[PDB]
């Protein structure tokens, strides 16, 4: 397979500029994906993640809900569904926003694996998303290969 | 509010050069703070943290007790009181001591949030404290804004 | 003491080029060590770690089993035996493979302490091992000193 799901975590948007950016990048990179699910912060992120993992896809990309603001629980919902975490990839994604956006260091976004599915939390701004996608460009294919055992 | 508490973790000092550095920086940065609490390693750090969180302040800065030496439990006491952690900020603080102090990578200091209070573990040397405070200079105001929901 | 144990995690090798590299480096650095234990991924890594910790040595270096491939459980076995972790040293080791090996960010290797024993997960390729050993060259002696209380 070479499939992907996109989840946009935003209570504000759910009643979005990042979804089309991610969908285009996935298209550009050769992935098939469904229309992004735009969901409210918190439990709806978890439900969306569960739905996507049950679709049996290769990669799930989330955007939004990763800072320290009251409603930012994307990383916590992501921790609850993964088998394990990839802390170096989450750090690379943070560092991709530096030095130009100092607040990049506040992002709590994680990366991990749920079975055979790689999950990556991106920032909730278009710039951050593009920064994070540049990092994934350099590793994603190798990551999916490694995940599948070559 | 724009309030702060300082905790110096040192059994040696508790029976300190970092406290006045931090108090000055907080003054310089516009925060009101109380005289730093100088406490012994371990449980007294936890108690100090609890006291400060119960004071309802915006930021708690600790210094000391973050290495790998037997009595270094500041990070462990900090993990036990926070609701969540901000691993990118703790990494930024480490990296602020590099390349000049290679042992900066051994620091276990964490950053996190307890309710509406941001907590940041700094190193126990004046140089490390200054290095860490330079990092906070670039983000602290934005972090507190994000924490409060703008 | 100035003692070390080496564990090579590889099901493929266990029925190895990294072991002799590590043994030479330890010799070069003044450590006494035993012949590296080459073990299969998973539970045998845990057993090897337990055996080494029970030998009462100053440092344990592992190689292999740190990526995201199905059988890569070296970090998980290492987490289960340590008293605490040193996340900055594990990050330094990752960053030592960048920018030349972008996939360095996928390594889940950890560093930690079990009692008085420092444990460091290195990558499973000779290049990565050499990259990680360069990092340890700059800090290991100070780390062991700090661990012992000067």
């Amino acid at each position: 397979t070479r499939s992907a799901r996109v989840i946009i975590a935003s209570t504000r948007a759910s009643s979005d500029r990042c979804g089309p950016i991610i969908t285009e990048w996935l298209a550009q990179q050769g992935f098939s994906s469904a229309q992004p699910e735009v969901v409210a912060d918190g439990s709806p992120v978890g439900e969306a993640l569960r739905k996507a993992i049950d679709d049996d896809v290769d990669v799930i990309l989330t955007s939004g809900g990763t800072g320290i603001a009251p409603t930012d629980s994307t990383p916590d919902q992501t921790v609850a569904v993964v088998d394990y975490l990839i802390p170096g990839l989450a750090e690379a994604i943070r560092r991709s926003g530096l030095p130009k956006v100092p607040t990049s260091v506040l992002s709590r976004g994680v990366c991990g694996v749920a079975g055979q599915t790689l999950i990556v939390n991106l920032p909730g701004s278009p710039g951050g998303v593009r920064d994070g996608l540049g990092v994934l460009a350099g590793v994603l294919d190798h990551a999916l290969d490694q995940l599948a055992g070559k």
